[PDB]
């Protein structure tokens, strides 16, 4: 496994930690489609709108078994710990058509 989890379920967005890098979702689309950070770094995801959405990252990518985020509904979050260096794509369960990816180095 190459991701650690700080929450399995969603938070608040004013809960973010101070120094978050932080992936905003907002019309229909991951605003920061290509994020790179740093083997050992922490992403935050954060819903802008209503529609709620995830973060789902096949099998194969985060580890053998695919990574399916909880929904964040509205001024929610979640976030995830990367261990490992790599480009990790990934998109939303039910908006496949919406995709992302994180550059670990
Ligand atoms: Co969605």
């Amino acid at each position: 496994d190459k991701a650690t989890i700080p929450s399995e379920s969603p938070f608040a967005a004013a809960e973010v930690a101070d120094g978050a890098i932080v992936v905003d979702i907002a019309k229909m689309k991951y605003e920061t489609p290509e994020l790179h950070v740093k083997v050992g770094d922490t992403v935050t995801w954060i819903n802008r709108e209503a529609m709620p959405h995830n973060v789902h990252f096949v099998a194969g990518v985060l580890g053998e078994a695919a990574l399916k985020g909880p929904m964040m509904k509205k001024e929610q979050a979640y976030s995830l710990t990367f261990t490992e260096a790599g480009t990790y794509d990934y998109h939303c369960t039910p908006h496949p058509f919406m995709r992302g990816k994180v550059v670990v180095e």
